[PDB]
Parts: structure tokens; sequence; C-alpha cells
């Protein structure tokens, strides 16, 4: 039951969020952002660079200072503003829902049902954890009392990418401000829009100045300026395989900064050939084609058994021919447009080289309006583990089929990958199941499902997909510094 | 690759052990312990009760004051010398499963690899938890410093068993040392050798005196003395459902001491139509017929689903007969006598029950042979939920094997029981394990196996098998006193 | 910043509740309770029996059905009611800390600044446990795969005190309610109001029929049917020594359920010589007088250094002096009266005892006032550890204080008693600080403060104050049991 | 009681360490090792290259194979082995402990009473994490089944220090081993003669061949090939803050693998006036002198209050003027010489700058020996925040004493410092002892006490001091991979 949606909501916020006020960038300068939907800019926002980063660095620092109202609070009471936040975001759901999908593109009935719960949840979730991460009291030997403090790491900056706006930035908040830190948060410029209304929400929850400061701009201006400045004391970067090595460069050159990386990825999606069929095919579509197949976790490598593989290529191709493409607002779009033009363009390029390899194109290919980044749902057929296609993420709504006969030869071909950010696996069978969950060298191994993340699950990598965590209790450990205090007593029992 | 057994092995302790002492009772009175296989006196043992239970007591609580050896001890040494009695206990390996199996008449070779190595991997398990149970830095509400310091319970008192021996002393001492309590054990009147020989592997192993005291003799003297004394904090009972509620009243009407109890059961083992009938068939047997059937755990019900149960029924049939009982000495042995003639009657009972309620007797149902305690393996088929064999623990070779159609239908018969200790389920079907495991309500449920024990899984029981764990993580909660140690600071920072 | 009382609010709920629905007892009698400032009637509650508590089970066991909706609702749901009924309760929480007042005598600021300050910031701090409550994956020897479940333990009942009322109920249904238990309650005859105005609260929040009854009447029927009730898992009593000793006996005569018990105390407070006098003074005659000493942690051994004895006493008794006593509703009013009749005698009684044994009466020692159950602020000064007054909780406005010399001695004689809830230590040296805070035998030890709550600090209890414990991450154990799921695999690896 | 030494003892390893063989470089090369009590090469050691290094890490990842015996080896197996290990160097004890001071110039009584203790404490201590660090089953939303796998993070490169050779071996292997990971480890030019003995006791330990392979060589050749080699999939340097930048910028640039670095300091020990005097001097003293002033948390800068300064000073000059310099293997020296030569003149160069820099000079200063790189016990009084022997990390027996006045003073003068890896108070008074705990940014904190290490106690740091951790149960969190599985069920209960 979707609420109707402002199909042109008005956009309040636009520019760079300091000490709970809102700032143009010291250059004076700004940069549109364009609706995906019509090529259209939407609105005008400020450009942040190195000195607008240097303003908010300094006020989070402020604010980290000890004895500042941030560092006095309780606990729990951390866990009250995350509540807090969540109720504003719930209230102003139907309208965040539609700015998401004006500046990204994805449908509003997503980005309401799905983008906008998630959020909601993920703080309730985090808010939760505030004053439940315990530190210890260690038996240590000798006539010596000592334990733990797991105190907040510092100064935070949070580099996010456009796929899921409003979400990126609450898997960001959500630990950092549990366990105490403050954040410097630089938001995609393809998507500043959501986020930036949400710092607004952020000064109505209650939160501290300067607690949370968010930085609209480019990455290689605002971006590289958190990853290399002197005083950032941890940075989490969310992106392209390629940015990530810049920024481990950037922060192991400046002040040997803490750096987690969340990366892209080249997914397995293995159907075993006793798999439910209806439901391995409705799921493999979903797999990939989510929000436009912009999903780090996409399942771009369909791995099929032999005895089924015709079969499930057939009702493939006809779910995505079935597959609704257009204006993100109406009820019946499945797929909206892409992020950009770039991303559009690079697209139409993979699917290019798709042909080129000698992949047989199944449906779809081109471009599906002559007005925004729609493309339409392609499906790729026969495809070989040497192809383009089936090494390099695409991003996009495109589809990789390829067959395989043996179990322990799909194994080799699943981790014959740089990626390992996820896999998964249907089958009925039990030991066909733990088998391969154990086998597959993925962070996140889904079992007759896909794209299934709860607030609770922890989010992490193999190999080049990243390293560190988002969600789960684990999610916690990286936003915590772990000071052991080491008390001389008179005499020790036990 | 099993050593030779001395069939007759020389007992050297037969007494009372108080303060790395051996004492004779006060009354100085003794009793004799029968070998099961021949039915002769293998030896007589001091015979324990309230006013010895009151020594061992004393020396308990003597060890435990403030200040003395054991409570300033470093945990990581409590450790040492549980690694250090594992040792010893390897050293005299060969001897132990030698009058293991005369004293409780199960097979040498069972002894050898299975009760013994398990008593060895449990030791050196707790060994290492000894300096890593940590307690918690609390992150309360205002300038304060909260955290937690896990002591001992203090003196626990000790209750076991004769099914396995060394096995429950190993389950006990385990969790109580490495978590700094003081023992005051009681061991079964027809199973004392092993436990009085260990004690003095106790003293070997460096333990300072009280901190292990052992108490032989019978359970309405000295086993209520124990959990009747006003200075013992904790009492641990393993054995009869029938005599648990004995203890949780006198504990209760003595001085509200912390208890814990272990109990019997009528675990069911479902055979869905799926499973791997090899395995499945050899499985069920073992489920039943290990340690002489003697098993709090055994798989009494084996449930059979309809389209695969005549086959089941034949083949499980075939194993019965197969089953080689006879001499625990001899490598063929398989089974070998009951504990005791108590038992060895109270199963020809049931065995006779079962014909009176009309279950199909399809093979043994009477005495093995001349000597000793020894009953042949026995089927009943056709077996219904309202007889008396498919709703009480027979303790003995005696396997029920029941028929059923529906899942749904199984769950609620094995569900249907006042025992909840254990349940099993074979199938090759994901859905049907996992189905099956959550709803089974058992304190553990194997899945295409049984009687998987792991020295680092909790096993614990539902209903009325009892309360509280052995084994694992869990194991160390029991024995464990929370102290919440709340100060004051000048000013609170995260 | 208070908001006026309504100094005679309107009862709405005075009957039995069951499945979200209000009932009359089975007999339809009632009883009254009364306003213990006026010794008035307030009205007449449904007194419950064998009956009605049975209609009250088979209501919980039938919402904790597996497939129920209770049962299937998702973890972080039930903290997000747990956090909906936090909500109401902060809607109407003038109103509750005014009834809360009427019955149970409490001052009225007390009851909406402490008292439901707490009640909120218990309720919102469990509903954050809902779905953080993990189980493991254990590292099991073998081909295998363990892990473990934390399943409701199931049909919880719950008995309660009266000297905080709605406290203790948030107290209990809190980790009950996180963990998916059932909850049968059963309230104090004193104070019966506040707890069924919050159950009308639960039907409103929308936790499912059946998931919270309770049942108002006497301990001797309700409770003892409750501790005695055959499919009941787990009964929790909180009140007088005596009683908790039936109850532990009733249980394990019962089903052997899983009990844990909150008893009593004589909890002592050591102001070292080197103390902050003023802090000292004013916290240790709030660790005694708070509620009108109806603390089961009360500080009722006040032990000073004899250097400062003097001086602290005559402060000590200045303070009482000043102490204001009168009607609840004035701001001005410091303690109200006792709870009841039965109380007011007992503590009268006291009293007397203790001017018989020698203690010398300082300043009150009767009553405050015609009308109701008001008693003077009493302090005994040169009190002996033998004495009565030293030795049974008299749960009164009277003050025990005592003079020792060395550190040494103050531990012995703190420690000398049966009790041990809580403790304090007074001081400015850190190593003394640490001595004692280790030495005293006590489940809480506060240094240089004293009944410091915070919803997340465990509240527990040795020898014969208890066992099991509220509050944190340990509260969530007992109302938890433990699963253990061995899966046979293919072949394990790390 | 020390056994006696064999002053020259035999040197049986000097090779490189690969699948359980030793084997030359590559090239043939060698380097020698010198005896810094006599400047004398003790013996050649082969040169480890790229190739070489190539040769270690292919060995590794073969040993990491899934379905290789390590990967196959249960858990609590790796545990053994650890233990085993401990058992052949207790063994080689008195050896071991002699060549450590061979080849380190510490005073063999240390080698043998500390050293090789926290070795064998370490080693064990791990041993038993094996098979103690569980995953989760998470309450994820839906009808799923979602837990953890906490699997080895794969191949390992190690760089490790020369201050403590054997120790910081047994850091970096223990945590390792004990999570199921394989290590190419890189030791000391100066010091690599003990750990390549203790690898042959590896492989009598019966560690499967290629777990464990060290490679001794340069850190611009070998350890720069490690951290920069495609296949490593973690680094853990511990050294000078200079090398670990290159380590940090040369794995963000190769594969993006993890990196955890541990790093020097300037930590500040501050006596409070009311410390006990002679306690706090005899600490302050062996805090920064300990192991000839090679300790990364060495207290470096040690601030006094005013009231206490002149006779904190002149009892501190009279023990260093005390401190017994000399042959380490005579059992009254107190401080052997410096490890090599270039650290030897590094530190007369910092006594140098700090008599230019206006700090009076008190004691010592110079040479104290001909022969060998042993230098005299100097003290600097009157030592200002500016100067560069306030600043940079001398690591040799040189003091510095700082003059201050107020708490609020110290904390900022303290806390002003690139470092932040230890910190110590030395205070009689409980609030000081709190307030200066936590305000005081290091990684660890001693209160009355110094360079207290427990195998149990974590050790990281804040600031540039390093990143992630040693010892405790957070150092198996650096070399864990957390996978999640999660797994669509029939229908999710509680």
């Amino acid at each position: 039951a979707v609420p109707a949606p402002n199909q042109q909501p008005e956009v309040f916020c636009n520019q760079i969020f300091i000490n709970n006020e809102w700032h143009d960038a010291v250059s004076r300068k700004t940069f549109p952002t364009v609706n995906p939907s019509t090529g259209e800019v939407i609105c005008q926002v400020a450009e942040g660079d190195k000195e607008d980063v240097d303003k908010a660095v300094k006020a989070a620092r402020a604010a980290f200072q000890l004895g500042s109202p941030w560092r006095r609070m309780d606990a729990s009471h951390r866990g009250r503003l995350l509540n807090r936040l969540a109720d504003l975001i719930e209230r102003d759901r139907t309208y965040l829902a539609a700015l998401e999908t004006l500046d990204n593109g994805k449908p509003y009935v997503i980005s309401y049902l799905v983008d906008l719960d998630m959020v909601l949840k993920c703080l309730r979730y985090y808010a939760g954890w505030a004053d439940k991460y315990h530190g210890k009291t260690i038996p240590i030997d000798g006539d010596f009392f000592s334990y733990t403090r797991h105190e907040p790491v510092g100064v935070c900056g949070q580099i996010i990418p456009w796929n899921f706006p409003l979400l990126m930035q609450a898997w960001k908040l959500g630990p950092a401000l549990a366990t105490g830190n403050v954040v410097v948060m630089k938001v995609a410029e393809q998507t500043p829009l959501t986020a930036l209304y949400v710092a607004n929400l952020i000064k109505e929850a209650g939160f501290p100045p300067g607690v949370v400061n968010i930085v609209p701009g480019f990455g290689p201006t605002a971006g590289a300026a958190i990853a290399s400045h002197e005083d950032v004391d941890k940075v989490a970067f969310t992106g392209s395989t390629e940015i990530g090595r810049v920024i481990q460069v950037a922060a192991g050159s400046s002040n040997l900064k803490r750096v987690t990386l969340e990366l892209g990825g080249k997914s397995p999606n293995i159907i075993m050939s006793d798999a439910d069929m209806d439901w391995a095919v409705e799921q493999a579509h979903f797999a990939l084609f989510f929000n436009q197949g912009q999903c780090c976790c996409a399942g771009s490598r369909t791995f099929v058994q032999e005895d089924i593989y015709d079969e499930f290529v057939e009702r493939s191709v006809a779910r995505a021919k079935s597959r609704v493409v257009g204006n993100p607002f109406d009820s019946k779009t499945e797929q909206g447009p892409q992020v950009d033009e770039t991303q559009f363009k690079k697209i139409l390029g993979y699917i290019n080289t798709g042909k080129q390899e000698g992949a047989k194109l199944l449906c779809g290919g081109g471009i599906a309006a002559d007005r925004g980044y729609f493309i339409q749902p392609t499906v790729f057929g026969d495809v070989q583990d040497g192809m383009t296609i089936a090494k390099e993420e695409i991003f996009g709504p495109v589809m990789q089929i390829l067959k395989f006969k043996t179990i322990e030869e799909v194994v080799g071909r699943a981790n014959n990958s740089t990626y390992g950010l996820a896999a998964a696996v249907f089958t009925k069978d039990l030991d066909k199941a733990n088998y391969l969950s154990q086998a597959l060298q993925a962070g996140t191994v889904w079992v007759n499902c896909y794209d299934v993340f709860g607030a609770q699950s922890p989010f992490g990598g193999y190999k080049m997909s990243g390293s560190g965590q988002e969600l789960g209790e684990y999610g916690l450990q990286a936003y915590t510094e772990v000071k052991t205090v080491t008390v001389k007593v008179p005499q020790k029992n036990s």
C-alpha cells in the first residue's frame, strides 16, 4: 500500500552542512544534479573542495573534544537520538522516497517500500547498539586488574556512492554515531539531495553541532581531501574498485589513518539441476536486474547446470522481455533509468563488447528510450569465463548466463575471480548447499535466495571486493578504538 | 590400533578422597563393587555418609578461602593444571580404559578409543577456557565506571552417574575447575573405581588440597547429604528423572543453593523417506544400542516414513541379530553386559511390558548369557505412541520402531513427550532438515548423524530432561557468579 | 520540572488480564487496595486464584504455539513493540506517576522523575536487545557443522513486589518479551493498580493476545498456583527471603521448572576515614532512607571508621531530623508512608527491639502522624553485629550506624551475613577501593555512590539474596533456552 | 633460580625455512649477524630476496588450499600443535635464552625469566583460542536462517623487529596459527637466529609443510617483497614509524591486502605528588631503561609533579648511576649493549642533541665500554615539551624527566604527541586514576605499574603508534575473515 508520490518534490537543501548550519562553498561554486529520467537539471548544489572539507573536519574535531556535549552524552542517549532521527525520516518517508527517485532513477515504489524501510530498520537497529557494545575485564597474570574501554575512533570520513543514496548514508551513520564518533561525509555528485535533506533532520533530531557534517562535491576534490586530511582518523570508502586504490594510497601517505574499502564485484549465482525452476528463474532475474543492475553484489555471472540450461534460459529471456522500463514514478515500472550519462554510455560499451566476443545476445541490447538513460533488459547466453562481460562489473541491466556440468567445476569457475563480495546457490540438496556455501570464496553466500540483507547481518568482502564490514555487531569494530587499562592491585583473587 | 588390555587390573584406590589424602569412612564401613561381566565382586570401597561429606565440604571451603593457593593462583595456571591432569590420564590411558570396562561392562575398545579420548579432549578444551572467560565494562548512564567480575560460585557438589564414569567426571571437573571453583563429588556406587584413581592423578597434577574431594557411597546417603548441606553453594546432579526431583527439593529447603539437573529422555530419531538407507539404518542402530543402550540421549523412538518402513525394519533386525554380545575385553564384542542386576531386571521387565502391549517382537527379547547381565539386542516393531515402551526410558538394548506418514505428523508425535533431551533427523532435503531442526523441541538436534558430541558443543535439555548445560562456553555460566562494581568517576566520556 | 499531579486519579483497570481482555475472578471475588497515606480504600480489585491462573497459563501456552503470531514475528519487531509500549507509558507518564504514589506511598516527584524514567529507560534498553542476542557457530571436531539457537524458555511466571510496582514490572517484562517468551505475571496485593493499567497499554501497543497476562491476588493463592503449575516453564520470584523458599520447593516438586529468586538483604555501607564527609553523609542517608527505606539493597548497616565516627553520626542525625515526612503529593515531602499496616507495625517492632538491645536511639523512633502509615526517620548508634537490628532486614526508615577500626575488620564484619545483595565503599584511596570492591561478597558494590542502577548494569545477589539476574545482557540468559544443532557435512574446512 | 648458560651456544639454523625444509637464498647470498656485546660476527645467514619470498608464498598458498591437511585439521588440533610447540620451546628453554642474548644483547637472566616465559605463556594462551572463536547465528528479518563463519584470512606476511626476537615471533604466530592462517615471516637482520631455530621446532611439533615459512634478510628487499606480493592476503608490520608508511603504501598499491601496523612512541609516565615515592622511582626507572630502553612503549617522557620533582629526580639519578652495565651473561648485569652500531650511534646523536637544547644532563651521557655497543644510563632533567629528546623516540637508555603543576596541564602535555601507544599514572587517588586513565589518549594505560603485559591483554595504539591489535581476543579479529551465509527456510519461528 504505497502513498501517491509528488513527481516533482521541492528541494529544500542544496548546501554544505557544517555545525548544523548550511554554508556555500568557499569558492562560492556549485554544480548541477540531473534527473536521470529526463536528462534535465533538478537544481544547483554547493561544490565543496579542500577548504570546505577543512571547515568540516575542524568542526567535527571540535565536537569530539573531551568534555563536549557529544562526548559526555550517555550512550543510551545516542541511541535515543538515532531512534529520533528514524522517526523523523519516517514522518518524511513519502517525500524522501520521491526525492530519492527524482535524483537516482529507481522506481518510487522501490524507494518507499525497500530503500526507506531499510533506512529506518538500519538506524533503529544501531540505535539499540549504542549502550550494548561492552569492553572486557581480563584475568591477566599477577596482582593486577585489567580491563578495556571501547572508545570512538574519532573523526570519521565517509565517502558514499549513488546506487543507494539514503541507505548508504544510514549504513555509515548508524555504526559511527552509535559508537560515539563524529562524521565528515562526502555524498555522490549524482545523488546529493536526499543525504542533505537528512542532515536537516539530523539537526532537528537534536544532534550536537559538528557531530555530522556533509560535504557535497566531486571525488577527485572533496573525496581526496578527506582521504588525505591530517586530522581525519578513519576513512570509509564505498564505490568503484579503481578509486579505492587511490584512497588507500592517499591515506597511508598522509597520517596512517584507518581505511575500510567496500568495492564492486562479479558475484556468481549458481543454479543446480535440482533447484526449483520457477523460484530460481525469478530470483536470478532479481539477482541481476535489481536497482537497474546497479548493485555491488549483483548476480552478474549466472551459472546454470547443463540438464536445465535450455529451459532456464528460455524462461529467463521471457522474464527479461516482460520487464517494464519507463517513468520511475509509474506504479507499473519495474526498471528506471541508469544514474547518469557516463554509466549509460559505459554500459552500452559493455553490451557492444559482449557482442564482439561471441556472446549470444538473446534480448534487448540497446537504448530503451530517446529521452533519459534507459537501457533495455539485456541477456547474454553461452558466456565464457574468458569473455570481458564475464569478468568486468558492468553495473547495469545486462545478464550473463554460463553453462556448467559438475559441482567441482562450478566452484573453481565461481572462485576464479579477483572479486569475492557475494555468491549464491539454488539447490534442494542439503549436502550440496553446505558444500558450496563453504567452498565459495565470498563475503556473503545466499541459499535459495539473493540480496537478502538484514540490518543485523554483516556485509563484507573477500579478495578485492573490500575489507572490514558494515551492518551487524562486526560493524561496530571498525568504528571502535580499544584502550587497555591495567591497574596494580593489593592481592588478586579469582 | 588399540593396545592389549590387562583383563584384571589391580585396584590402587578405593577410599574417600579429601585434601589429597585417602580416608576410610568415619563409620569404617565399606561396600562391594561388582564386575557386571561376571557378577563377581571386584573389591570393597569406602561407604561415605553425611559425616564424611561434612569432612569433604569443610576441606573444600577451606581451600576456597580468600587468599588460599587456589584463590590467588593465576587463571592461566588453572589451565596449566588441567592440561597436566590430561597428560597424566593419557599416560595411564590403557589402564584406565581396562578399569573402566572392568567395573562398567562396556567394551575395552570403546573405553579406549571413545571414552578416554573424550575425557582427554574435554579436559584440554576446558584448560583453554581458564583465562578467557571475560567480564564486561558497561557503558552505564551518568558519571560512572561499571564493570563485572566473573568469580567462582564456590563449593560445588557434583553427583555423577555410572553410564560414563570417567567422562561424566571430566564433564563436571572441567568447567568447575576452569572457573576456579572447588568440588565435592559423589560418584556412582556401581562404578566408583576409575573416578577415585583419577583423584590420585589430581594430586599428582598438583592441584591444591581440597580443590577436588571425592566421596564414594550411595545416593540416599552421600548424595542427599551434598544436596542438603548448608555450606554447599551449588549442586549438579545427573541421573534418573526420579532422583532429580528429590535433589531440587532437598536443595530449595536447605540454603537456596543453585541447582542444575541432567535427566533422562525418550529421544526421537526421525527417518524421512529420502534418507540414505544404508547410513540411516547403521546410525539408527548406533543411536540406540550404543553403550548397551545406556544413554541419556539414546534414540529410543525410531520413527520411520511408511514408504521405507518395511525395508528399514528388515535391515534393522539383521543388524540387531548380527550384534556380537560377550566378554567386553574381546575385540569382537560390540555389546557388553548391563551395569548391574537392578538394571538387568528392570530391562527384562520392560521387554515383557512391550510384549504385553502388542508390540511386535522382531528379535532377541531374553537373557544373552547365564552369567553376568547380558541381554539380547531386542527390537520392537509397529510400536504405538501410547505404549509404555514408547514413553518410558528403558536404558537398555531395546529398540522401538514406529511408523509415520507426513512430516507434520511426526513433529507432533516426536514433540509429544515429557522429555526433550535430544532428537535426530535423516533426510537429503534442505528444507526438511531446517523445518525439523527448528520444530523439534530438543536440546540437541542431529542431522544425518547421532550421538555426535564435541567438547565445544553444549549439551542441555528441554522440558523434564534438565536445565542448565555441560560442555561449551555455556558450561561456564553455571559455575560463575557475576559481581558488578560501579565506581563514581570525576567526569565520564566515551 | 515536574508537571502538577492529579492527587486522586481515576482507576480504569481493576481486573484480571488474559488474552488482552479484562476478566473477573472465576470466584467473582475481589479485594481492596489501600492508600497508605490515608488508610482509605482506593478501589476493589479482582482476586485471582488457581482457576484464574490456569486460564492465564492456557492463554499463554496458546500464544506460544509454533506458528503463532508471536512466534513467527521478527525479533526486531518485538523490539518495535517494546519501544511502542515505552512511548505509551511516556504519554501517560504524569498519570501513572500519580497512580503509583496513590497506591504505594512514595513521593510523586520520585515516581515521576525516578520510577517512570527508569521504567522507560528499561523497556527501551531491552527493546534494543530483541534482535541482538546471537547464537553461535561451533568449530566442533570432525566433519560437522554445529550451531546454537537461543529459543524462548516458554511460559514464564513472574511474581513481583510492591516497593517499585511499575519498575519491577518493566524489569521482568523487558528481558522476557525481548527474548520471545510469554508471561503470566502476579502483581502485589498492595500495589496492583499501575501494573494493570500498563497491561491496557500492552494491548494498545499491539502485543498478540496472551503474550502478557496479569493476575492480581494473594501470594499463598495466586503466587503458589503459578509456582506449582505443571505447564509453567520458569518462575521468577522477587520478595521476602521467607516466601522464596516456598517457591523453590513448590517448583522443584511440580515439574522441575527453572527458578530465579530475588531476595532481601542487609547491605553494608562502608565509610573510610578519608571519605568526602559531606558526600558520604548525604549518600549514606540516601542509601538507607530511599523509598521509605523499602529497598532490597538498602544500606541498612552503615559502618563508619572511628576517627570520623562522632562527626559522621552528628551530621547523619541532623540530616535525619530535617528529612520531611508528609503527603507524598507535596513537593517538599521527601518521605511518604510505608506501604501497608503490616509493614508499619513490623517496623515499629524492630524499632522497639533496637531499644531493647541497647542500641542508642539518636532520633525519631515512633509514629510520624495519626493518619496513614508514616514513621519518623530513626537512627540507631553504636550498633553491634550481634543485635537483631544489625542482622534482619527492617525494610523501613531505620538507620544502623556501626563503628570499626581496621579495613581488615570491616571486611570480615561486612561479609559476616547470610545476605550478599549489595555493598558500598566511600574512600579517596585507589588501593582501598579496589581491595574492598574485590573482598566484599556482594552482587553489586558501589564506590563513592549508592543505589546507582543502569538498565544496562546487571543486578544479582550472592548467598541467600538470590540467584540469576535482572538487567543487562545477563538478564537474557535466564529467559533463553539453548538448542544445539549438529549437521553432518561432506568435508569440513577452516 | 636460573640455569647456568652456555655463553657461546652452537648455531644449528641459519638458512631460509620453506615447506619444513632449509634452503639457501636463490642468489646463494648470505649476510653476517653480530654479537652486540663484542662486535664479533656470530655466523653467516641466508640473505633472502623477492625470488625467495615468492618460493615461500607459493608454499604457503599451497598449504592453504581447500582440502589440505592444515585446512581439514580440527580447530582443537591446531590448539594441540601450538601447545606442542610450546613444550618443545620449554625443553630448549635454556639454549634459546642464551642464543637470544647472544644475538640481541639483552641479559640472559631476562631472556630466561622474562622473554621465554612470555613466549611460552603466549603460545599456550593462543592454543586455547583455537577452538573457541565462534561465529554467530543471526536473527535476521524474514523466513531465513543466517549465520557467520570465521574463516582464516589466508596467506599472512609478518615482519618482526629485533627488540624481542622470540616474543615478537610468538605474538605473531600465536593468533595466526590458532585461527587457521599460513605465515610467510620476515625476521630482523640483527636478530634472525632464535626465530630460525624455533622454525626447526615448528617442523618437529608436526605443523604441515608450508604453514610457517621464515625468510631472513633485509627490509628493503624481503620486507618490501612480502608487502608488495600479489598473493599475500595480509601483512603485519612492527617497527619504526618510518618503514610503516612504506608498507601501507606498497600494500595499497599492490592488491589491497589488509594491513596492520605496530609503530613506536613517546609514552608519558605521569607521577602525581601523592604517588608512593619509592615505588614510583623504581618503576619509572624500569619503565624506560628496560631492555636497554629498546621498547616501543618505553616511558620516555617522565612527567613529575613539582612538589615532588626534586626528591624524585635525586632518587632517579641515584638508581641510574647504580644500574650495572656489562656482559649480558653475568648475573649481575642489568643492562647489556644496544642491538647494533647503527642504533648505538643514533642514540649518541640524541644524547648530543639533548645537551645542545639545554636539557640538564644529570648522569652518564657517553659510551660505557670500548668494546661492544654499551651506553651509560643517561638522565636528562628540566626537559621541555619543545625539545627533540622530548618528541622523538630515542630507543635507548636515555631518560627525560619533565616537571608539571596541574593535572589538567599534564593531560594536555601528555596527549600532545603524534604517538599514542602507552601511558602510565602513579597516584594513590581513585578519582585521579580514573580521570587520567580516561583522558589519556593511549592504547594502554597502566596505573601504579608499567610494562605489564599479559598474553590475555590486548596491545594496540592510537594516532600514529599503529592500528589493529596483538594479544587477547581482539588479536583474532585481524586474522579472521567473516563469511555470512543466509539460507531461505520454509517458515521461521523464534
